[PDB]
C-alpha cells in the first residue's frame, strides 16, 4: 500500500512538475536528505491562487491552496526517487503564505499541506514545520510549500 | 554537583514551561539521523502568550529581547521533552527566529541574541550555534516573536 | 586545474574579508557533513552597498548586483571554514531573503545573482535548491540577507 494508491484512493492526479523560476534545482540531495525548491499551487500548468489570505482568498481555500502546492511538492519528490515508498519518512514541511493583517488563520491554511502529507504518506508523513508570512510572492501565488525527505 | 543544562537553568531562575500543544496538525519537533527539530515556539509564561504585537510599535528592543528568552526557554522545554536529559544534546548547531517588526526599526537581531544568549547560558560551548533571522507581517497568534532550534544528538 | 579559485580569479573577482556577526552567534556551524552560513551581506570594502528596497530603491539589475555581492561574501566564508573550495562537494542550498515594494515580483530574478555566481564559481558542484523569502524589515537595512549550505 504505496504513497501512489493513496494518491489514486484520493482520486489526486500528480501534476506535471513545475520548472524552476531561476537557475537552480528543483530539489537537491545532501546524504540522505532530500530538499525541494519551492512549489506552487499550479493545476494544468495554472497557478491557480494568486493573492492574499483573508483579502482575495478565505481560509478554507488557503487551505485548498496549500493542498495544491503540496501535491505539486510530492509530484517532485516522485520524480526525484522514482517510487514514493523509497521515502522513510516526511521530516520537514516549510511553507509561506502571502497574508492580510486582518488573519492570524494561516496555520489553518497550512493544515492543507500537513493534512495532505499525512493522508498520503500515514505515519511515514509525520513533520515537524516551519510557516511565514511573506508581503511579496513570486508570481503573486497565494503560498509556496517546501518539502524534506528522509530516504 | 554536576554542570548539566538543567542545574544552569535552577542556577539562572528559570522554569521550563510545560510544552505547548502545536497549533496544526503538526509534530512539535522532528528527528532525522542526529538532527533533532522544533517546530516554532512561542513566548508563553504560564499558558498566556506574553507578548504579541510588533517590535518597534507595541515593544521597545528590551521588550523583544525578554520574548526571545521566553520563546527559547519554551523551545529548550521542548527539547527537555524530547531527550529526557538536556545533557544528551552535543550541540544547539542552529537557531531560527522570525520577529513581527515594525518599519522603523531594524534593532532586531539585538531582540534575537536573546534567544541566542540564553542557549549560550544554559548550554555553554554546546550551545554555539549559526543562525537565521526574519521578520515577517503576520504572525501566528499575533505573537511577537517564533523560535526554532536544531540540535545534535 | 580549473577551481573555484581559479574561476574567482577567471571572472575578476576578490573574496572580500568576511565581516563579523551581528550577534551572539557564529557565522557558520557544522553538523556531520553539513555545513551552513549564518547571514551573508552585500558587502565591499566593508561598506553595506546595498540598503533599502527592491522596486523602491534599487532596480532588479541592481538587485542582481547585491545578491551576487552578499553571495561573494558568503563565499568568503566557505573558503575560511574549509581552506580550499575545492573540497566542498557540492553547495546543495541556496536560501536568500530580500526587501522588496508590493510593485515588484521580480525578486526570483534578483536571487538568481546568487544562483548564477553559484554556478559560475562551483560549476556542477553549485547546482542547488533554493528558498526566497521577502521581508518588510532588514538587519542594518539591507537590500539582502543570503545562506549557503555546503556539504563537506
Ligand atoms: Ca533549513
Ligand atoms: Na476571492
Ligand atoms: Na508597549
Ligand atoms: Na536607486
Amino acid at each position: 500500500n504505496t504513497p501512489e494508491s493513496r494518491l489514486v484512493a484520493a482520486g489526486l492526479e500528480l501534476p506535471e512538475v513545475a520548472a524552476a523560476l531561476g537557475n537552480y534545482e528543483p530539489y537537491s540531495i545532501v546524504g540522505s536528505q532530500l530538499m525541494t525548491s519551492g512549489q506552487f499551487p499550479y493545476l494544468q500548468g495554472k497557478l491557480l491562487y494568486q493573492g492574499q489570505l483573508g483579502a482575495d482568498y478565505t481560509v478554507s481555500e488557503g487551505y485548498a491552496a496549500c493542498r495544491l502546492a503540496t501535491l505539486n511538492a510530492i509530484a517532485q519528490l516522485k520524480q526525484a526517487c522514482g517510487e514514493l515508498s523509497r521515502i522513510k519518512q516526511i521530516y520537514r514541511l516549510e511553507g509561506v503564505l502571502n497574508v492580510h493583517q486582518s488573519c492570524i488563520e494561516h496555520p489553518k491554511a497550512l493544515d492543507g499541506a500537513s493534512d495532505l502529507l499525512l493522508e498520503i504518506f500515514g505515519e511515514a508523513g509525520r513533520h515537524s514545520r516551519m510557516i511565514w508570512t511573506n508581503p511579496v510572492m513570486p508570481l503573486n501565488s497565494l503560498c509556496l510549500v517546501y518539502l524534506f525527505a528522509e530516504l
